[PDB]
């Protein structure tokens, strides 16, 4: 699972999304350990998105992040997940948040870094519950388009919401 | 954060730790990518002590796996910290862990493989809030002596319920 109320003053920063509602990035664990530029290129995508984004973040503030984007050293993945107004999910594609994205029905942009993570997400995007980038080059656009993709087009929330 | 109850199995087993209570592994999202004998040289730790343990865990079953200790691919870590049961949290330090450990009052046993984690490690250890293992060398009894000191010793608690 059940999902209690948030923070109030997350709840705040949530509720000010309206009808566009929220993206949870969490629990970007492995941002701190690569390059300045990829949290900037993820960053310059969140931004470009109407949706509020609640970004689990530790180290130095990405200098293209958006004014819909909120950066907290902890955040209640769970909680949010479970929000009426969350979208989309974004995560590493670690086993346990992929588990919680199901469970509420929340469709996912997977980042992997270690197999693990590349094939929990190729799982996913099997079932059309899930899209996925980098490995591969990456560019902001490419995720980007992953994000409107899972946030505006309903089938991935279907297919999410087939697994639960 | 506030802790919202566990799922009935998983408060059944909490419950089973009688006066020992619990230990919680979470979420160890790295164990995979290292080898078969690490996760049973853990495993051989955990079995020699008289709590039960939860640990965040998707491989390969370890073989040196005790009858207190239990295996599952997603935790409500949150909720576990918060149980009035919990002695132990074992993190391998992302920022986001020792957050609720802080807000809880657990001490914790940090097993780092990242710089940012091989810090709030460092600090935790210094605050007198957690101790550290394996980097340098690892064997069983290096986690054993930690978990019994941060388990037994009121002090490491004393120590993380200033911090909160």
């Amino acid at each position: 699972k059940p999902a209690k109320p948030l923070p109030k003053e997350m709840e705040e920063f949530v509720q000010s999304s309206g009808e566009n509602g929220i993206v949870v990035f969490s629990l970007g664990s492995m941002i701190s350990n690569m390059s300045e530029e990829s949290a900037n290129m993820i960053a310059s995508a969140l931004a470009q998105i109407p949706q509020k984004v609640l970004w689990r973040f530790d180290g130095k503030k990405p200098n293209t992040l958006g004014s819909n984007t909120r950066l907290y050293k902890w955040l209640p993945q769970n909680d949010l997940l479970g929000h009426p107004k969350t979208k989309a999910f974004i995560t590493h594609g670690g086993t346990n948040g992929i588990y919680e994205a199901i469970y509420h029905g929340i469709p996912m942009v997977g980042i992997p870094l270690f197999a693990d993570q590349h094939d929990n997400i190729a799982h996913m995007k099997a079932k059309g519950a899930a899209l996925s980038v980098d490995i591969r080059t990456m560019s902001s656009r490419d995720l980007l388009n992953a994000l409107k993709s899972v946030i505006n087009d309903p089938i991935y929330k279907e297919n999410i919401m087939k697994l639960s």
